[PDB]
């Protein structure tokens, strides 16, 4: 759709009827048409005191946070900091229970570790009862042969991956990852001096704001607005557009295929699958019942490296937030919709592909 008025008729066709049969408040969406960002913004961000949702709002990236970590992790390794192939051991010499190794740094990146649980019981409030809690888990399968999508997972990896430099999480993401890429509305909290920007989340009717948690960080943290979102894309979109640094190459890692999975492959973080797709693989495939599943994965000896034929994606939620991001890198075509209540994953993937397949 050339025009800009084309564009905005095919967004605004399909996030209407869909804000409307998922009673959705509010939602800011990107498309990257040519490689540009173009904003489109709908209801509400705040329905008590009646705001809209403009580029300019916050939301909870939820697990998008994830593509985030992938990204530090990457830019750790070519910085010879971290291995992927390293037992998770030498990052965290206290975990000395006899499950744990054979199990890498890469198991933990890619959820492949032997079924570390979706999410970090709520049991665990700090550093010792999550220590106990590694060392108590019982894996269900042998390492590196099942993958199981798990906050426990990729948590771990994002604090372990960022020990070398000596810095916190929200330090090594804030200093390593968004300043370099002028993502100065992306955070891990929310500055008070920002706050009325930020969107209240609804859960049953009800607003609500991430509750802290060990690893949220890492696997479900980081808070946006569209405008940043927008520009991750673009910079995941386009690598080659940076400096032959660090995080040009992790970028560049963590859209690198890992693991086959059914018919997708797995990156750091981020998802791919062979560009074109099926429709009906691509929204069934991230339905609960095989995204949160456990499934056999086969390793991609030298991962292979990024292929620009790509559908690349994530969703990403929490109680009261749902978000997705889908782009194309061969097309240089992108979506990013960011919503203030958690709907179903496969309603996400629908409409982002059915805005996707009309341009």
């Amino acid at each position: 759709p050339m025009s800009e008025k084309q564009l905005a008729e095919v967004v605004e066709r399909t996030v209407t009827p869909l804000m409307k049969a998922q009673a959705i408040p509010g939602m800011a969406v990107a498309v990257i048409y040519e490689g540009q960002p173009h904003y489109f913004t709908f209801g509400k961000a705040d329905v008590a005191a009646n705001k809209p949702v403009t580029p300019q709002t916050l939301f909870e990236l939820g697990s998008i946070s994830k593509t985030f970590t992938g990204v530090l992790g990457g830019d750790a390794i070519a910085r010879g900091e971290i291995s992927l192939g390293d037992p998770v051991t030498k990052y965290w010499p206290e975990l000395t229970g006899k499950q744990w190794q054979g199990i890498r740094m890469l198991d933990l990146a890619t959820y492949t570790a032997g079924g570390l649980p979706l999410q970090v019981p709520d049991e665990v409030k700090d550093n010792a009862s999550l220590l106990r809690f590694y060392q108590n888990w019982q894996p269900q399968w042998k390492p590196g042969t099942t993958r199981l999508y798990a906050n426990a997972s990729i948590g771990l990896f994002g604090a372990l991956a960022v020990k070398p430099s000596g810095m916190s999480y929200e330090q090594a993401i804030t200093t390593r990852v968004f300043k370099p890429l002028k993502l100065d509305h992306t955070w891990i909290n929310v500055p008070k001096a920002e706050e009325a920007h930020y969107a209240w989340g609804y859960r049953d009717g009800k607003a609500v704001h991430v509750s802290p948690g060990m690893l949220d960080a890492e696997a479900y943290g980081v808070k946006t607005n569209v405008q940043d979102m927008a520009s991750w894309v673009m910079v995941n979109m386009k690598p080659d557009s940076l400096q032959d640094n660090s995080l040009r190459k992790g970028l560049t890692l963590a859209q690198s295929r890992y693991w086959r999975v059914g018919a997708m492959y797995q990156g750091l973080g981020w998802e791919m699958l062979n560009w074109p797709v099926d429709a009906k693989t691509v929204v069934e495939g991230s339905d609960n019942k095989v995204a949160l599943a456990p499934l056999p994965a086969r390793e991609v000896n030298p991962p292979a490296p990024p292929v620009n034929a790509s559908w690349v994606h994530k969703t990403g939620s929490t109680g009261g937030f749902g978000s997705y991001v889908a782009f194309i890198p061969e097309k240089q075509l992108g979506i990013v919709m960011l919503a203030n209540k958690s709907y179903p994953n496969p309603a996400r993937v629908e409409a982002a592909y059915r805005i996707l397949s009309a341009l």
